[PDB]
DNA sequence: ACTGGGAACTTCCAGTG
DNA sequence: CACTGGAAGTTCCCAGT
């Protein structure tokens, strides 16, 4: 087959969802290597085709099956929930600059979902019996939709492929992990120290403190109840895999996520006698 | 015959619950409504003692006392406001399963067009000074009571205001509370650092007071400090004192200064640097 | 079943490129 | 002044009794 590849593929995490009230456009989507000084965006390429054509994005749920979603694509050309333009004859290689991320409320759900059926949005066009499942809107999917020629001029539509799936950073169980401030970076190894940390969002239920070291997991103790306000942690330091110490030595200090493993900044601290 | 009271409404300490929530509000307090001696807000009326119908209402905090696009929500209430008979027994009356429930900022003409509809404005402020902007945490209570003079003809009497109620998601003004503090005993001298955490307050207003028998004391940190309206980080403050000799004893608490307000306050220990 | 309270969803907005 | 986080307003609900 000619056919359709991902290589940018986009930033999971360090990217925030908005509504029908917050601009009508929410800048642009960045790319999985994307930061302020080489700044990408998401691209495809096109192996056994370089020509005139149409390309179309639209949006499916994280988990399988991938249904068509409640969510909107706003920006240059698209409507009705998805992007459509024609494609450019000039490569094939291709990028996708004024994107957004609009949240449709949850009792609009099921208009969205008529619309969206309506259209013929569904690149998978699943049964309307499954698409009755459980939602999640966190998590969003992008699906990839061709249409190009055979060496006659007819029109040919090819194998429609998925990326790594992408986030809500003012959502509050799939936001990106950030550590602010703290009130000390060193104590004892003995373990004891008990510290005070300063952060973005995160939930009190689903969150350790994580430490590594050359082959060694120890994990620092608190109680939900030492949780304020999800964004403020009071915990107790797990001694060393080696009690007696006696240099100084230096390790990591991060936030997990039990369920999903998603992993912090890491931050310097360091372990001490007496 | 004048109307006074006895026992007032808690300024603070109580949330206001939508529509969408209606579980009653609870109730409200008086002033001095411990947890073991719960009370309720209560007057007393001097000057004739028998039957009666009384009614309350709300108006803005702001003077003049317009109406208030809020309601009350219980037993005896109905288009945001509360209308009762009374004990003709005693001067006494309190007033007991009683509710404040906010409206959402589209349906504030809504509400307004509905309280100059049922003639809730007892004091009568035309419509032109019903405009521009509300006060939205902050409410009034308003007594409005009828009586019977020397014939048995129907007589009403000069209706009265009270400390005012506000509410506890309101930043600016809800309760000032600590919760866990990293450490309490540090140097006189200055520079060293401690941390708090508090329910909700505003970056730009807010302080941090210490105080002994007559004396102020403050400690400096920049406003990108406050982290998220929960945390500050800041400096303990050099105190009245070049190098102690005993440790001595402060209460230490946290100010605002927009209505100057104080915290529950705590104790703060400094003891004698003989080493830096 | 009730409250107290805590987060989760939703809307605004000010500061800084 | 177009994004960007923070913060403020609204809804939900889970934990205490």
């Amino acid at each position: 087959m000619p056919y359709v590849e991902i290589i940018e593929q986009p930033k999971q995490r360090g990217m925030r969802f908005r509504y029908k009230c917050e601009g009508r456009s929410a800048g642009s989507i960045p790319g999985e290597r994307s930061t302020d000084t080489t700044k990408t965006h998401p691209t495809i390429k096109i192996n056994g085709y370089t020509g005139p054509g149409t390309v179309r994005i639209s949006l499916v749920t994280k988990d399988p099956p991938h249904r068509p979603h409640p969510h909107e694509l706003v920006g240059k050309d698209c409507r009705d929930g998805y992007y459509e333009a024609d494609l450019c004859p000039d490569r094939s290689i291709h990028s996708f600059q004024n994107l957004g991320i609009q949240c449709v409320k949850k009792r609009d759900l099921e208009q969205a979902i008529s619309q969206r059926i309506q259209t013929n949005n569904n690149p998978f066009h699943v049964p309307i019996e499954e698409q009755r499942g459980d939602y999640d809107l966190n998590a969003v999917r992008l699906c990839f939709q061709v249409t190009v020629r055979d060496p006659a001029g007819r029109p040919l539509l090819l194998t429609p492929v998925l990326s790594h799936p992408i986030f809500d950073n003012r959502a509050p169980n799939t936001a990106e992990l950030k550590i602010c401030r703290v009130n000390r970076n060193s104590g004892s190894c003995l373990g004891g120290d008990e510290i005070f940390l300063l952060c973005d969002k995160v939930q009190k239920e689903d969150i350790e403190v994580y430490f590594t070291g050359p082959g060694w997991e120890a994990r620092g103790s608190f109680s939900q109840a030492d949780v304020h306000r999800q964004v403020a942690i009071v915990f107790r330091t797990p001694p060393y895999a080696d009690p007696s110490l006696q240099a100084p030595v230096r390790v990591s200090m991060q936030l997990r996520r039990p369920s999903d493993r998603e992993l912090s900044e890491p931050m310097e601290f360091q372990y001490l006698p007496d």
